[PDB]
């Protein structure tokens, strides 16, 4: 009886195995844009992905992960709210059964069709595993997806999904360049939060870009052909793998822009 996104194992049940689900800095949240304050002392955000080296793509039974070789000083996030340097380890998405839902963060209660999470660990802690024992161990760059024009730089991900249709399948995926998934602007909101899947650890500085990327309906329809299930098991389409907004509990959300 593993956690998931269904009636009997979804987000309203996670607190039993993971009581931090009711913690003081859980994610995602609704971003109330009028209450977020501009912070002129945020330094510029720096996203340096030119030497990112992807290994592999994986269906882990809740989403798919695009993995990176994080053994060298490559693909780093710094600046903004962050002290020092954070190294990219993986990205994944959350998405809906319908274009009208799928994001985890919301913006004045608006749900986007999906949300990309680029996950980075603070290099002061040596690797991901020690970073997730720290309150400033991780930084996740979140990017909303809306349905409209296609995102050309997403198509190599879309096309490999047929080979990891089911849980536990992976495929070599070298030379994927995550620069092709960014929007033009790096304006963002930031707040302290958590992982949005079990174990829900409260390690994350969230950086959520204001500008969404556009993906086509056909691209997100191929996300929705994935399966929660393994090969040979009955089909449960991988859709609605998002956690809803959690209580803000007096945290403050800061804006990088006026
Ligand atoms: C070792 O590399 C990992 C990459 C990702 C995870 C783990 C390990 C352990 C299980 N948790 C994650 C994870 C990362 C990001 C998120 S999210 N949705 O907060 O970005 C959720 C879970
Ligand atoms: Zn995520």
């Amino acid at each position: 009886h593993h956690w998931g996104y269904g009636k009997h194992n979804g987000p309203e049940h996670w607190h039993k195995d993971f009581p931090i689900a009711k913690g003081e800095r859980q994610s995602p949240v609704d971003i109330d844009t009028h209450t977020a304050k501009y912070d002129p002392s945020l330094k510029p955000l720096s996203v340096s992905y030119d030497q990112a080296t992807s290994l592999r793509i994986l269906n882990n039974g809740h989403a798919f992960n695009v993995e990176f070789d994080d053994s060298q000083d490559k693909a780093v996030l710094k600046g903004g709210p962050l002290d020092g340097t954070y190294r990219l380890i993986q990205f994944h998405f959350h998405w809906g059964s319908l274009d009208g839902q799928g994001s985890e963060h919301t913006v004045d209660k608006k749900k986007y069709a999906a949300e990309l999470h680029l996950v980075h660990w603070n290099t002061k802690y040596g690797d991901f595993g020690k970073a997730v024992q720290q309150p400033d161990g991780l930084a996740v760059l979140g990017i909303f997806l809306k349905v409209g024009s296609a995102k050309p730089g997403l198509q190599k991900v879309v096309d490999v999904l047929d080979s990891i249709k089911t849980k536990g399948k992976s495929a070599d995926f070298t030379n994927f360049d995550p620069r092709g998934l960014l929007p033009e602007s790096l304006d963002y909101w930031t707040y302290p939060g958590s992982l949005t899947t079990p174990p829900l650890l409260e390690c994350v500085t969230w950086i959520v870009l204001k500008e969404p990327i556009s993906v086509s309906s056909e691209q997100v329809l191929k996300f929705r052909k994935l399966n929660f299930n393994g090969e040979g098991e009955p089909e449960e389409l991988m859709v609605d793998n998002w956690r809803p907004a959690q209580p803000l509990k007096n945290r403050q959300i800061k804006a990088s822009f006026k």
